């Protein structure tokens, strides 16, 4: 039901991928995020994720229910307002909250 995800990102020169995307925020709309239960459901997805990327290697899944990130409330965010809360520059640990 409940699983804390903590994900270490990979160095590529001046990147840090986390080998998953998202989907959702209160700017996007519950349809077309193929993981939303309802029109309502407004919330941060992990619509894709990547073999062998340091998300798997977490426990990262599909469909996973983003409800934190480093301990940020993701619950009532726009999708820009994650991206960007996940891909911080100067950390390299990331940990996540999600419900499956």
């Amino acid at each position: 039901v409940v699983q804390r995800v903590e994900i270490h990102k990979l160095r590529q020169g001046e990147n840090l991928i986390l080998g998953f995307s998202i989907g959702g925020g209160i700017d996007q709309d519950p349809s077309q995020n193929p993981f939303s239960e309802d029109k309502t459901d407004k919330g941060i997805y992990v619509t894709r994720v990547s073999e062998g990327g340091p998300a798997e290697i977490a426990g990262l899944q599909i469909g996973d229910k983003i409800m934190q990130v480093n301990g940020w409330d993701m619950t009532m965010v726009t999708h820009d307002q994650a991206r960007k809360r996940l891909t911080k520059r100067s950390e390299e640990v990331v940990r996540l909250l999600v419900t499956r």
